[PDB]
């Protein structure tokens, strides 16, 4: 139990030197959807030997974005420019996975080919009063009414996850992650709060997992289990992605992932679960035990909980978001209990390749 965020870890193929993971974070510095030297510097900065990083959500197809200047990886151009980023990470000995991200209904005509309707599991839009999509000009507008996918039209989207995945590896990524929550596409099929379907993709918790299963099994076949993570924060009501029973929803996801590992054999790279974030951390254990494999914690963490997450064996490898945004050398700072730069929301999603991106300074040598 004396293990900590600094205890080495074997994540299948990858030997991590610590449990500090760079959580996947969209930063919108990938102008026009293609990676560049800014993302290269950004990731290389936060890289450490045996350190695991997850890329900002990356488009798996045209129309799969819901934010400005997010990187894509479904094409050759995107792939080519991703290489520099990945190389900048590998040169520094880190591991990097490309998150598989499709925003589904959480998009806008502005991000859709031909200014069309983003797709989803449902036709219901993300309620306006609570959230709005952020357009490239910086304004915030209402999420539009999404067109529910046709049952048959689903295996296609899967192809996009497969190509993008195969591309990820082509660009050198050590693997990919499955962004299955936060109200995005896959989640819109998982959450009963969103999934108002009645066909072969909805209703029963099992069917609600069908899309995720097809994507995971689809990408796995394409690149191999241990090269795939599948983030699922079923207790996060982001973008109206609520669920009547999060704990039981996650167990179904876990079950499906355990079933996959039994047949497919090899274990997935990991299961990533954002805290549902008195009572603000008693529900991760269940999945953190129901699952046969490495469990990544995310959401609200700091060194304090990270250590307890590992130490008190609450959870394996832990990903960090905002703190990593503000601390390129988060691992070091954490490892020595040093100062932590403060993060600034204003530049979370701006396009400056520098300001709010590569500015947070490393500790004074
Ligand atoms: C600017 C920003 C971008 C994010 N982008 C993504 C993303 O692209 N994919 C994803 O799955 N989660 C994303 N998240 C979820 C966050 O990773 C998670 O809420 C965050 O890491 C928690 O940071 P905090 O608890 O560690 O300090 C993002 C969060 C922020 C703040």
């Amino acid at each position: 139990s004396n293990e900590t965020l600094f205890s080495s870890y074997k994540m299948g193929r990858f030997d991590l030197s610590h449990r500090v993971v760079l959580a996947p974070m969209t930063r919108c510095r990938a102008l026009n959807g293609v990676p560049n030297a800014a993302l290269a510097e950004y990731y290389a900065q936060r890289t450490t030997p045996g350190g695991f990083l997850i890329s900002e959500g990356t488009m798996v197809s045209p129309g799969s974005a819901g934010f400005p200047h997010v990187p894509g990886i479904y094409s050759d151009e995107q792939v080519e420019a991703w290489k520099q980023v990945v190389e900048a990470v590998h040169a520094k000995g880190g591991f990097i996975f490309c998150q598989l991200w499709h925003v589904g209904r959480a998009s806008h005509a502005v991000y859709q080919p031909n200014g069309g309707s983003p797709i989803s599991s449902t036709n219901k839009p993300i309620s306006e009063n609570r959230w709005r999509v952020l357009l490239p000009d910086g304004s915030h507008v209402k999420y539009p009414k999404p067109r529910a996918l046709e049952a048959s039209e689903i295996p296609r989207v899967v192809e996009d996850y497969c190509l993008s995945a195969l591309n990820a590896i082509r660009a050198g990524f050590d693997g990919i992650e499955i962004h299955g929550a936060h109200g995005y596409l896959i989640d819109q099929f998982l959450k009963d709060g969103i999934n108002d379907r009645t066909d072969q993709y909805g209703g029963s918790i099992a069917n609600r997992c069908r899309f995720l299963k097809q994507v995971v099994e689809g990408v796995v076949s394409a690149i191999g289990a241990s090269k795939v993570g599948v983030r699922v924060s079923p207790a996060i009501d982001h973008l109206d992605a609520t669920d009547s029973d999060p704990l039981s929803l996650g167990l179904a996801v876990v079950g499906m992932l355990n079933k996959l590992q039994g047949v497919n054999g090899s274990k997935l790279a990991y299961l990533h679960v954002t805290q549902p974030r008195e009572e603000e951390a008693k529900l991760m254990k269940s999945l953190r035990m129901a699952y046969n494999g490495t469990f990544m914690s995310s959401g609200g963490f700091n060194k304090e909980l990270g250590m307890q997450a590992v130490q008190q064996g609450d959870a394996d490898l832990v990903s960090y978001g905002r703190l990593f945004i503000a601390n390129p050398d988060l691992v070091s700072r954490f490892k020595i209990d040093g100062e932590l730069n403060k993060y600034n929301r204003k530049t979370f999603y701006t396009q400056d390749p520098v300001v709010g991106y590569t500015d947070y300074p490393f500790l004074a040598p």
